[PDB]
């Protein structure tokens, strides 16, 4: 078979662990000079960035911060043991354990180095772990930025571990089966105090793709129906074949000579459609696909079949262009041949089905009120254990509605046929015959049909939606003939590995159908928010539908990838993913700012600004703020192109700054000071109208990298005409960049719950409906 | 002197009454049709009708390019009916929506 | 346009009682009638034929 290995090896999930700590910044030290340029005799350590590859456009940089985001959703940790990265302090009074093989790393190259003041040494060797054993909590010590502390204060505190026992084991199976007398479970293992699980998302269908996804629904009812196949039990000791078709030609003493209608009476009885029949009604009945219907109407005993088939089985199973056409067969030839009536007349778009202006014409009361029953016969929806459960009628399951049955067709065999020959009163009072000899069989087969459907629904996690089926899966009417003939003795119920394997299919698709829509939801959502306009959101939802293993996404539309999206954008972020990203909206500043080879604008005034003194540059043209000027948007400019009002402000000499991510360089003399040379780089705007070849200067003037620095005993203050935008590193204060973390000390974690719960059944001579009789108590 | 339209039809408003209308209708049980033929003509209609975010779209991009291509017009757009006729097929508009 | 009549085909099923059951599909091509639709419209609106 082909895709039932797709829904058979939909694996549970992975529990992440996680290994690290999740930094982005680090220190780095670096020269520092005097408040003239001259270089100091030290350095200081600075936080940096890890890696920088923050890119040059001002709408390239949005578009990383969602790189950024999806980054940190992979490394999201379920749980957290915390003593399996703890590794060596170096230097400790008591030989003390540290989080990180990197936060060592830190603590190893301050101590030892020589700049170093002494009680910044003296607070490196008390860094020591504590074990809290009755409590189940450690600590250890940490070295971390701010906004990284964020990130691994909310992965401590918030993670999917809870407590297990035996109890929690044996309330995960569901409760129709706890409550069956037919089942008997033990386990044999006792668990301990530490024992962790992880409980799935059964959150019902939050997209309802049966309302106008059609196509897509009608693939979903198939995966269900060729499921439940599998799982629907194979009848056992069945009446032999060739000892009922010898009994069934003696009732009805086929003749060799005379041509009749009664050898047709002798077609598909084998054993193999007998239990086709069984396992049809049944499985599209739990997926709720349409089932179809067709017969050859030579054949009578297809039509006295099919009134069992639609006294037992609600009538909005079947297409209509099948159901009525058979059952206007039905009553053409043997119920209004009974009382003289005349043909039925019918018109195709009729609004009323042939049992419906049947119970009004015939005057039995035996007969009529038996199609009264076939006529207003419906499922009830009732929500069982918060699943959408279709519960039959209790007169179907009690087994009792074949006595209303057989009451009718003893009335037809006992009217007279006025109008037709005596060869047709033969013919068809035979095949009541027929059926009237098996009556004890018959009220069997309807208790055992029914226990098997309230069986196997109380493993189903979704919503029966009652929607009827595109494609609508085909069922023989001499199948049924051959499952009545043929029933006999043995009771058979599922058992209960197969009733244990039916719903972790059932689990395992559903909980993967919830996490795959948390995890577009918050993609969607976070673009929508991160103003990325030139976004086409055809590739977030076909990644949707490829890990959903169902579908073939090749042969799927367009509208549908953008419809699914319309619908999957007013589902409201998970609670988990969006707290992610209120630490990323809200540092989103701090992280771009905190970079070399990108600045935040460029400021042109044409005065004689004078350049700020810094302790690691020496002498700079860094402004802080955006006060005094105008603003042109560069994005914007980029965006329509317009120029025109950007050729006026740079020919007429009036006072910009423009802003906007902007690659710069470094320029480090003060001959190139002294020749103006930055305001150079701007005449290339009016002569090419693009902006993306704009790139600034930055002046250092130190005392080293500077080439000789002599100048500047002159007493002269150096000036400018042209600044940047872009901020001043954060220094590393070694003691109040310390944390500490909470986590527990040991636990364990256990999946597939049912691997502990072994389960026999009664005999199954002595299965016990539901009325606390017996199914199939007939000798 | 030139020939143009609603702003209806500029912008896409217009088809979101098409929706409505011909949603309505996606429901009429359709009294003395045969539910075969009455279910692929219901089926049919939401073959368009789910389309809609595409063809407000779509006669959106058609009313800015008849607008920008008549700016080049000098002679008046007289109107009158021509003796012989340019001939559509409605398998063309079938192919233009879907 | 090879995953766009496929939906077609299957949403109306085309064994109901129609004759034509083929001939009711000829718009599988796109870039010569949904181009020469495009190209129909506009130009018989600004000469107005």
């Amino acid at each position: 078979e082909s895709i039932l290995k797709k829904l058979e090896d939909i694996k549970p999930e992975q529990a992440k662990k996680q290994t690290k700590l999740f930094r982005i910044f680090e220190p780095k030290q670096l020269p520092i000079y005097r408040a003239n340029g001259e270089r100091e005799l030290r350095n200081r350590w600075y936080w940096k960035l890890k890696r920088d590859t923050l890119p040059d456009g001002d709408y390239d940089v949005r578009e990383y911060f969602l790189n950024l985001y999806d980054q940190v959703l992979m490394e999201m940790p379920d749980y957290l043991l915390l003593k399996d990265m703890a590794v060596e302090n170096k230097n400790s009074r008591d030989a003390g354990k540290v989080v990180d093989s990197e936060t060592a790393a830190i603590c190893d190259a301050i101590f030892q180095d020589e700049e170093t003041e002494g009680a910044v040494r003296r607070f490196i060797a008390e860094m020591r772990q504590r074990v809290q054993a009755d409590r189940n909590v450690v600590n250890y010590p940490s070295i971390l930025h701010p906004i990284d502390h964020a990130f691994n204060e909310y992965f401590l505190q918030h993670q999917l571990v809870e407590p297990l026992n035996n109890d929690i084991i044996f309330n995960y199976i569901p409760e129709r089966i706890r409550n069956d007398v037919n089942y008997i479970l033990n386990m044999d293992r006792n668990l301990p105090s530490t024992a962790r699980y992880i409980r799935p998302n059964l959150l019902q269908d939050r997209l309802n793709l049966h309302d106008n996804f059609e196509s897509l629904w009608d693939t979903i009812t198939t995966s269900n129906y060729i499921l439940a196949r599998s799982v629907v039990p194979d009848l056992k000791e069945l009446v032999s074949t060739e000892a009922q078709i010898q009994k069934m030609s003696q009732d009805l003493q086929l003749e060799a000579l005379t041509i009749q209608s009664e050898t047709q009476f002798l077609t598909g009885i084998n054993s193999q459609a007998a239990n086709d029949c069984f396992k049809t009604l049944i499985a599209a009945m739990l997926s709720q696909r349409t089932m179809s219907l067709d017969f050859v109407t030579t054949n009578y005993m297809s039509l006295i079949s099919g009134m069992w088939l639609l006294t037992v089985i609600p009538n909005d199973m079947f297409i209509r262009e099948s159901l009525v056409a058979c059952q206007l067969a039905i009553i053409n030839t043997i119920v209004y041949p009974a009382f003289g009536m005349q043909r039925m007349h019918y018109r195709n778009g009729d609004p009323q089905t042939p049992f419906q202006i049947a119970e009004q014409q015939i005057q039995n009361f035996q007969v009529a009120n038996w199609l009264h029953f076939v006529n207003y016969n419906q499922f009830r929806q009732v929500v069982i254990d918060g699943v959408l459960n279709q519960v039959l009628n209790d007169n179907i399951r009690n087994g009792h509605v074949v006595n209303q049955l057989m009451e009718a067709l003893m009335q037809l065999s006992r009217q007279q046929f006025p109008t037709m020959p005596v060869d047709y009163k033969r013919s068809i009072q035979r095949g009541i015959l027929l059926l009237s000899n098996r009556l004890g069989q018959l009220v069997d087969l309807t208790r055992l049909l029914s226990y098997n459907y309230e069986t196997l629904m109380a493993c189903i996690t979704m919503n029966m939606q009652h929607v009827q089926t595109l494609t609508t899966e085909k069922l023989q009417l001499t199948s049924v003939t051959s499952l009545c003939m043929l029933i006999g003795n043995a009771t058979v119920i599922p058992s209960p590995q197969t009733l244990f394997h039916y719903y972790n299919v059932n689990v395992n698709f559903h909980s993967n159908y919830n996490e795959r829509i948390n995890d577009a939801v918050a993609i969607i959502t976070a673009a929508n928010r991160l103003n990325l306009y030139q976004k086409k959101m055809k590739s977030i939802v076909e990644d949707f539908l490829k890990r959903l293993q169902i579908f073939d996404v090749a042969r799927v539309p367009d509208d549908q990838m953008y419809r699914l999206r319309d619908r999957l954008r007013l589902l409201p972020v998970e609670i988990r993913r969006l707290d992610i990203f209120n630490l990323i909206a809200m540092n989103m500043e701090q992280i771009e700012r905190a970079s070399d080879k990108i600045a935040q604008g460029v400021i042109i005034a044409y005065r004689d600004m004078q350049l700020e003194r810094d302790e690691m540059y020496g002498y700079v043209n860094i402004a802080r703020n955006l006060d005094g000027f105008q603003q042109i948007n560069l994005e914007e400019l980029m965006r329509s192109g317009d120029y025109a009002q950007i050729t006026n402000m740079l020919l007429n000499n009036q006072p910009v700054a423009l802003v906007g991510a902007l690659p710069f360089i470094t320029d480090s003399s003060v001959i190139s000071l002294i020749a103006k040379l930055d305001a150079t780089v701007f005449a290339q705007i009016v002569k090419l109208r693009k902006v993306d070849t704009l790139k600034p200067i930055l002046y250092k003037i130190n005392s080293d990298s500077n080439d000789f620095y002599l100048v500047a005993n002159y007493d002269w203050i150096p000036t400018s005409t042209t600044k940047v935008y872009k901020q001043v590193p954060q220094q590393f204060d070694f003691r109040a960049s310390m944390h500490m973390l909470t986590s527990n000390l040991t636990f364990t974690v256990y999946s597939d719950l049912l691997a502990f719960v072994s389960a026999d059944t009664v005999e199954p001579i002595n299965a016990v409906a539901f009325d606390n009789m017996r199914i199939m108590n007939e000798l």
